[PDB]
């Protein structure tokens, strides 16, 4: 509805401006530096480089704009730079589309053109990032799972040392058996004059729990190699003729290793995957109810705000559930669990929000002709939703009002020591688990309606363009990376953008059909092209993202690695 | 039709008996030993062990029956033994089915039970065969493709030696660049008093062609390692970040290497695959015409013989085309090209013969009720077809009348030397390229009609049971293996038997539906079970067939390998 649409844009716009003014004002106050420039503070940099102490209100835009991809990588990592490739690839595609705005072929060609070049670019970026990388513990290690039980008279450790030494008698350093939840919990309590008495009791509990952990057969271990080349090859090889025994993959970064899942055996992993995938499919079906609510609501005070707020509230609970469920499948690493969570989220983005909202909306208003006319009207909801996210969402992301309020309240009433005050402002990472899925939803909708309800394209341009600028500022000044996946996220993104294009092509095949267009058939070739394109891109670039190439593993060492430090890096609670 | 059915069984039966009597008579004559016992002759064994020179006419049955799988492997190879696993797995499944003959669940459970145990058995058989294997050239080598062109000033060989030495500086022995069709053709002519003058001219042509070959950049090479472990690992690893450069796989057995395809670049391979797969799909569509002919024909003199003869004639031309097309895709090895040919054949077995004959037959005679009643009648054609193959087909396979006639005519009129006489009787191999696809067709039909037209099950039992006995005799006395794939064929077979079961379950879901059975829905769980079963079997056993496990590669050597002989083994035309 038009009136409600303008009201929502108006409210989101004004809130955006207010937040922009609070940002301009508050970000120039030194007392808020822990909130507005924590990445620079943690890295030992001045909050800003002007030095005059009279910062121009638009200085941040100039700084964000005159910053190259290389500066983003040098300061915040490859994954961070890849996130910007994603945002600009999309912006380039939509801007090209709007220059023209039949258009289906234009968009598909532009999309294929940019995905081809973007995948090529990231593959190059990643290769260079790996090429200059320093010595890290995960470069020398593999994760071994599904070990069989040892024979009587031998323990689990001895058994694994024996197995690997026979295969790799020279290039074998250590095996750390993945043994202890009670100990971890009690130890945490111990780490945390009645308080002193409580601490003593907690320490005693930790000792008891540690004894139980010592008593505990295990089925997994982390194995270390003396060289990058050997580890790279070991992780790629079959160790037993029995596929289900002693299975080997590359070890996750120490910061990413999900220790609690390492002793889940292959078949238990298979069972968990089927029950979890099943559970998720069931969850998707229950989410049809919250979606029906959002679509049914779409007087002004509710239409302009409630459909969007409710959709945000229900979807906001998914990342927590989905990441939990992914960890529960037996996944060994945090970045994989995150990609998996994003994968599950995507299925909600497609079946509950794009399809769900669109269909439910269509069903509330010559049947085929009616449906064809009704479909484009759902775009107004989506234009509002997208604007809400780029005006208020980015308004809050840039102004950091919520973190600022919480921080000052903790500093004044709860924090007693300097350490507590610093914990209160630690910025966290970019939350790829919620951020990428968010952007993927915007793309799904913008692509799907790009030639049905074309104004959405401008909103898509602003969302991605403004996001580029807002997040470029946050990437440089606020967030701190928690793990480095080296662009391993890109193939996830590539496949989902291409999937969105695929869905678009399928939708236009059907929509042109709804309008009974004689030549809908000409889009079948695009549907086929998308599948072939995907296949070819996978054949040309994909494997380069799963493994470090031996030509990279074989790089000249700056110095010999200390394998003992490498080993220590993987021992929790010590 | 019943009369024609009995006539075909009668004729096939009598021909079978005549061929069995000719076999009994002729196989006891010493002059035919080169035809009836060539495997034993080539191996230096007496044609038969009785020594009395008075062989019992049924002695061959006793010998074929009291022969274990181990004796088949020891004499004729693993692939040969696997072929027998295939035949007996199927026999066990059908015999169990006939004990009961709702039945859909019985059959599916028996089938899952036997496939599980058969896959387990073969995996064990294969592992043992690899475990006791001797030193062979393919155990120490990889095939490298899609090499980039060298920089100016360096040649292709130098460029590959440089690339691999940097990655594997110690475990690197040789690189044989895959350089020469004109030379091969002219050399063959040279190898083959006007005849002396012709030979001299052919030798001159060979020299000229050799010079042209010497002049010839290349994109592939065979690389040798100093150890089984290193080769096994190299073949499993990524060498470049650019996926399409320097791609590496395990080298094919020297006897299997399809040299003409090694210089086809990745993207040309991708193009060839799409055009070839396309061509094959088109061929499948043109084959619908020969099928329509066969079904339309199905007075007595034609009904009893022509539908079957024509079907045999048209299908008989496929193995030649399909193997050619597979080689044309850029496949590096003969056993892979054969599996690929069998794969393509399977699609004809499914779309041109099972579906094609069944559908066309149904269309030549309350629509759903009519179709349900009509479908089972096609089984009579198939019972005839199967009996034709086990009575006349096996009759000829055992009696070897055609090879015998040709052999004696060559020996008497064309062969002048002893060498020519021996060439005339060389038995060849088991022709897995035509033999496995043949048996797969019988299974597709027997499974699909096992509860629709149940008598087919008895014919299926006889086909596989009698084939076991007839081919057990041929496996021990007649055929000579041309390559050894070590059971690599089994996953092809497993997946196709399971695919046949899957098709059966889909067909019964539909057929029970055709009879408007209330509980057709209960078969959906079997369809799902089949897919999960496949997935689980793949996860548990499959990888063990793609690579030799490092625990096997690491077996103690009897003696150090001669790497130079290993290298020579891969050089054609020298
Ligand atoms: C009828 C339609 C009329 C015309 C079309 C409509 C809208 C166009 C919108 C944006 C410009 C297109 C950029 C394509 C880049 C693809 C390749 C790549 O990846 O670019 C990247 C990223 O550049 C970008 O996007 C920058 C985006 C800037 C933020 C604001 C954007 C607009 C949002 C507000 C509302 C819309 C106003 C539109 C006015 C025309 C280059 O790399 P970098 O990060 O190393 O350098 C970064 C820059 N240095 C070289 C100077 C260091
Ligand atoms: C209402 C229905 C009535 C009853 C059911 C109907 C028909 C039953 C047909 C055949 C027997 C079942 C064999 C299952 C084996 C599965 C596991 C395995 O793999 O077995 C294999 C292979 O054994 C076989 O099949 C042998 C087949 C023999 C050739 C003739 C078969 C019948 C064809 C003629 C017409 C039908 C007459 C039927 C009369 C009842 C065992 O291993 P091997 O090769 O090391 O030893 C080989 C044998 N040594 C241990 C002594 C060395
Ligand atoms: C009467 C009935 C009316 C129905 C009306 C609603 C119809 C729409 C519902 C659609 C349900 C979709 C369920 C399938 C997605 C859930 C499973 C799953 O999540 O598993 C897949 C892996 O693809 C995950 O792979 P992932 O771990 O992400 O890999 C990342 C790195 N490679
Ligand atoms: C108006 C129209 C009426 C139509 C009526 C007829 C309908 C039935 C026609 C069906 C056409 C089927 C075509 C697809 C098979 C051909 C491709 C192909 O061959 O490629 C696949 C890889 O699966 C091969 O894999 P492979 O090399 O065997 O691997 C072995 C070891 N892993
Ligand atoms: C769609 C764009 C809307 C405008 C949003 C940005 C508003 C920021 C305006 C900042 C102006 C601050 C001027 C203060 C000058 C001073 O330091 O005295
Ligand atoms: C529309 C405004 C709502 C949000 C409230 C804004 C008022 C400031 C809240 C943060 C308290 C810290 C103020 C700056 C302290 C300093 O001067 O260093
Ligand atoms: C219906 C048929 C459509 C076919 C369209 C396929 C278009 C090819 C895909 C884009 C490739 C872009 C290549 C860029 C090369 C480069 O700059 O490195
Ligand atoms: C169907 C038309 C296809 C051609 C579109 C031309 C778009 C303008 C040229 C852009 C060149 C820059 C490439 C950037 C690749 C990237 O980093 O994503
Ligand atoms: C909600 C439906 C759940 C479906 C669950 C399917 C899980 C299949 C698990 C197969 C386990 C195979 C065990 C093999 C053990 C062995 O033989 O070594
Ligand atoms: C209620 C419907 C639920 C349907 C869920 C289907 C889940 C299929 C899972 C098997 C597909 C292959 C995934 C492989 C993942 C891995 O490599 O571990
Ligand atoms: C919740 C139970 C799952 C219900 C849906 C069935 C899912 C079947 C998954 C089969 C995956 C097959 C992937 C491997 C391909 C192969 O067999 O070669
Ligand atoms: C004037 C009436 C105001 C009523 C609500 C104000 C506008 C709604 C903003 C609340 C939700 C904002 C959440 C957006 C950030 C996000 O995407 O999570
Ligand atoms: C009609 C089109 C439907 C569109 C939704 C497609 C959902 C699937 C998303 C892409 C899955 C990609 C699978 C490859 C493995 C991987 O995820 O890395
Ligand atoms: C509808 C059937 C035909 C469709 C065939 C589509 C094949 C296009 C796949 C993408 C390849 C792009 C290669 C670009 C390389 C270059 O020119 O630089
Ligand atoms: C379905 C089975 C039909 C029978 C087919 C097998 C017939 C073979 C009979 C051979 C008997 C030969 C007796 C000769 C005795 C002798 O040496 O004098
Ligand atoms: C129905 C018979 C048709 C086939 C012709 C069978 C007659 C024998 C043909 C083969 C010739 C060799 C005969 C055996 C020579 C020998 O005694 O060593
Ligand atoms: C509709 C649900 C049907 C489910 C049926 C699944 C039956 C399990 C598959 C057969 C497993 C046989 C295990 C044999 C174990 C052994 O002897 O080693
Ligand atoms: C649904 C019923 C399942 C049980 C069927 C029982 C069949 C009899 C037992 C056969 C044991 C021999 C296994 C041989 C496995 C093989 O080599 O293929
Ligand atoms: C009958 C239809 C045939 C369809 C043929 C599709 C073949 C697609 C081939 C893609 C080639 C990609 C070339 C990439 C070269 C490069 O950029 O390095
Ligand atoms: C006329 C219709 C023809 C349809 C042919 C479809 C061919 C699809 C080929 C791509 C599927 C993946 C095969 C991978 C084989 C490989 O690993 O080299
Ligand atoms: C003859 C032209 C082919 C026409 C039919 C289209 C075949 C598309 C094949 C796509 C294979 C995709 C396999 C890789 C899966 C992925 O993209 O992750
Ligand atoms: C009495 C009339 C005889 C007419 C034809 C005789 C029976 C037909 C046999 C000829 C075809 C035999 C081919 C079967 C072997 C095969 O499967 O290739
Ligand atoms: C409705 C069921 C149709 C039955 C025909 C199925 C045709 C596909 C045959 C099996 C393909 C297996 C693919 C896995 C890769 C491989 O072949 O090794
Ligand atoms: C219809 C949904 C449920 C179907 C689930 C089917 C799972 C069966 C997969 C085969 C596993 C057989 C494991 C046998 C191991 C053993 O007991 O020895």
């Amino acid at each position: 509805e038009f009136g409600s649409f303008l009201v929502s844009l108006g409210t989101s716009f004004v809130i955006f401006v207010i937040l922009m003014l609070l940002f301009t004002w508050l970000s120039r106050k030194s007392g808020n530096a822990p909130i507005y420039y924590p990445n620079r503070i943690l890295k030992g940099l001045e909050p800003w480089e002007g030095t005059s102490l009279t910062r121009n209100p638009f200085a941040w835009m100039r700084e964000a704009l005159t910053s190259s991809e290389q500066d983003v990588v040098n300061l915040s990592g490859v994954d961070t730079a890849v996130h910007f490739v994603f945002l600009s690839t999309v912006l380039g595609i939509f801007a090209c589309s709007s220059l023209l705005l039949g258009a289906v072929y234009w968009i598909s060609l532009v999309t294929y053109f940019f995905l081809w070049k973007a995948y090529k670019h990231v593959s190059s970026l990643r290769a260079q990032a790996l090429m200059s990388a320093d010595v890290k513990p995960e470069q020398f290690a593999i994760l071994v799972r599904d070990m069989p039980a040892p024979p009587d008279g031998q323990t689990q450790k001895e058994f694994i040392d024996s197995y690997f030494r026979e295969i790799y008698p020279e290039t074998f350093y250590r095996s750390l058996v993945a043994t202890x939840x009670x100990x971890x919990x009690x130890x945490x309590x111990x780490x945390x004059x009645x308080x002193x008495x409580x601490x003593x009791x907690x320490x005693x509990x930790x000792x008891x729990x540690x004894x139980x952990x010592x008593x505990x057969q295990q089925t997994a271990a982390v194995v270390f190699f003396t060289t990058r080349v050997a580890a790279a090859s070991a992780a790629q090889s079959l160790h037993c003729q029995m596929v289900d025994k002693w299975t080997v993959t590359e070890a996750p970064e120490p910061r990413q290793l999900l220790w609690q899942n390492l002793n889940i055996k292959l078949f238990s992993r298979i069972i968990r995957q089927y029950f979890i995938y099943f559970f998720v499919a069931v969850t998707i079906l229950f989410y049809m109810i919250p979606i029906a609510f959002v679509s049914a609501i779409t007087r002004t005070v509710l239409e302009s705000f409630l459909p969007q707020i409710a959709l945000i509230v229900f979807l906001a609970m998914l990342p927590k559930l989905l990441l939990f469920l992914s960890k529960a499948e037996g996944i060994p690493s945090q970045s994989h669990a995150i990609r998996a969570a994003s994968g599950k989220y995507f299925y909600f983005s497609v079946f509950n929000v794009f399809i769900g909202v669109t269909l439910a909306g269509t069903l509330f208003n010559m049947i085929i002709n009616l449906l064809a006319t009704s479909l484009p009207k759902s775009a107004t909801f989506f234009l509002t939703y997208v604007a809400l996210k780029f005006f208020i969402g980015y308004g809050l992301e840039l102004s950091r009002i919520i973190p600022l309020i919480i921080f000052h309240l903790k500093k004044k009433y709860l924090c007693k020591t300097e350490a507590e005050v610093k914990e209160a402002w630690y910025p966290g990472d970019l939350s790829y688990a919620t951020r990428v899925p968010g952007d993927m939803l915007i793309l799904t909708i913008t692509f799907c309606y790009s030639v049905i309800a074309p104004l959405i394209l401008i909103f898509g341009i602003t969302y991605f363009g403004l996001g580029w600028l807002v997040l470029r500022n946050q990437a440089l000044k606020v967030y701190v990376p928690s793990y480095e996946s080296y662009g391993r996220m890109w193939p996830h993104i590539h496949q989902r953008i291409l999937a969105a294009l695929f869905l678009f092509q399928v939708v236009m095949f059907g929509y042109l059909g709804a309008k009974t267009f004689f030549y809908t058939a000409l889009v079948i070739p695009l549907i086929i092209t998308s599948l072939i394109f995907g296949y070819v891109c996978r054949q040309k670039f994909y494997g380069g993202f799963e493994h470090t190439a031996l030509e990279v593993a074989c790089r000249e060492l700056k110095q010999s690695p200390d394998l003992e430090e490498i080993f220590r890096a993987y021992i929790p609670h010590s």
